[PDB]
């Protein structure tokens, strides 16, 4: 799933009361730029300017938490984490086929640094017919990882 996880949540809204001078759980957009380079983005003007004539539809001009997580989640979009284990994946499919043997795909799984435990891909391969055949393709442990 793409979901923002419970951490990342916390994450955009400590960068985000970072400015929250009001207390009202909120900042303005003069600040918007630095929230979102406090978490190491640097996105051009045009690309601020451009979220604020849409955000900036209540003519106030300020942004809450919650529409800056609206913000968060539009962004983590076109770079899923999907993206990053299925091109871990293609790293392993050496022969473009699609297929890796179990081993390189809990190696894909394992070298990715991922805090996995190997009794949680233990589970993972129950339901992954991983035997019968021999070999087996990403594309299902992969949503797998994301989440069940």
């Amino acid at each position: 799933a793409d979901q923002l996880t419970e951490e990342q949540i916390a994450e955009f809204k400590e960068a985000f009361s970072l400015f929250d001078k009001d207390g009202d759980g909120t900042i303005t957009t003069k600040e918007l730029g630095t929230v979102m380079r406090s978490l190491g983005q640097n996105p051009t003007e045009a690309e601020l300017q451009d979220m604020i004539n849409e955000v900036d539809a209540d003519g106030n001009g300020t942004i809450d938490f919650p529409e800056f997580l609206t913000m968060m989640a539009r962004k983590m979009k076109d770079t899923d984490s999907e993206e990053e284990i299925r091109e871990a994946f293609r790293v392993f499919d050496k022969d473009g086929n699609g297929y890796i043997s179990a081993a390189e795909l809990r190696h894909v799984m394992t070298n990715l640094g991922e805090k996995l435990t190997d009794e949680e891909v233990d589970e993972m391969i129950r339901e992954a017919d991983i035997d019968g055949d021999g070999q087996v393709n990403y594309e299902e442990f992969v949503q797998m990882m994301t989440a069940k």
